[PDB]
């Protein structure tokens, strides 16, 4: 790429580096606005990128612009913390359901839109849902069809089995498992390879057979000597959530990607009859 079109921009400090490549809080030396820079070019993602710009919603990081200057600068609004963060200085007491509740519903709103428009997050953490003073959380860094050890906690089991064209319900599966870790506290699923994230979920769920997951037994990597677990019952899993809430997070966490629920019906299930929307205690 040609040179110079980040002089506009004034590095205010990293905030961090990972698998995604590096991100900075950054003033537009001209506007004075105050945004995330992430710093990484094929045209199947240029468009890709591209289509992610017309892609606005308030639950939604808004990507502002795009820089290409053997760097590609992706700018965002910017949010002062992330739920991960949130969660380690909320371990103490916990985050209180209601904002566990309005923080679920908006991400499901958030999902529901990316997905009406078939598009997918594909990488959902806690560490890339942010949150802002007035009690908003919105979805960041959305993955890409083709793009410090990748965590796989969020990971739905269709991935890990192998599947190649997988659906909207992957994000479902992650969000899920961010929900249970809100009202836990400890992760739900803390893999650290993927077998072990594999049989961290079905010695919790139950390894899958063709009765639960018509197909399961034909997935790439599914293999017969897979230990067959029983699964527990969710009351051992969450406590001490609600019947409401278990019974949402079991629809959340469906083997069968056909019967897991969608954003869409989600909002629409009897947990969020009460929800409101809490100010969250922020110190930055
Ligand atoms: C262990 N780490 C991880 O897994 C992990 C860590 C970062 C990412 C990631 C990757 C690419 C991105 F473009 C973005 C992004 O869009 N970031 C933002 C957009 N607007 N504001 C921000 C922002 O970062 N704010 C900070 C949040 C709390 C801080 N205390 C102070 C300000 C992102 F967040 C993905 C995974």
């Amino acid at each position: 790429g040609p040179l110079g079109s980040m002089e506009n921009f004034q590095k205010v400090e990293k905030i961090g580096e990972g698998t995604y490549g590096v991100v900075y809080k950054a003033r537009n030396k001209l506007t004075g606005e105050v945004v995330a820079l992430k710093k990484i070019v094929p045209s199947t993602a240029i468009r890709e990128i591209s289509l992610l710009k017309e892609l606005n919603h308030p639950n939604i990081v808004k990507l502002l612009d795009v820089i290409h200057t053997n760097k590609l600068y992706l700018v965002f609004e910017f949010l002062h913390q992330d739920l991960k963060k949130f969660m380690d200085a909320s371990a103490l007491t916990g985050i209180p359901l209601p904002l566990i509740k309005s923080y679920l519903f908006q991400l499901l709103q958030g999902l529901a839109f990316c997905h009406s428009h078939r598009v997918l997050h594909r990488d959902l953490k806690p560490q890339n849902l942010l949150i802002n003073t007035e009690g908003a959380i919105k979805l960041a860094d959305f993955g890409l069809a083709r793009a410090e050890v990748v965590t796989l906690w969020y990971r739905a089991p269709e991935i890990l089995l192998g599947c190649k064209y997988y659906s909207t319900a992957v994000d479902i599966w992650s969000l899920g498992c961010i929900f249970a870790e809100m009202v836990t506290r400890r992760a739900l699923f803390p893999g650290d390879s993927e077998i072990d994230q594999l049989f961290r979920i079905f010695r919790t769920l139950g390894t899958p057979d063709e009765v639960v997951w018509p197909g399961v037994t034909s997935m790439p990597d599914y293999k017969p000597s897979f230990p067959k677990w029983a699964r527990q019952d969710f009351s051992k899993v969450v406590p001490p959530l609600d019947e409401d809430g278990r019974s949402l997070l079991s629809q959340m966490l469906h083997y069968d990607p056909n019967k897991r629920i969608s954003a869409k019906a989600a909002l629409a299930h009897p947990f969020f009859q009460d929800v409101t929307k809490p100010v969250p205690h922020l110190r930055l």
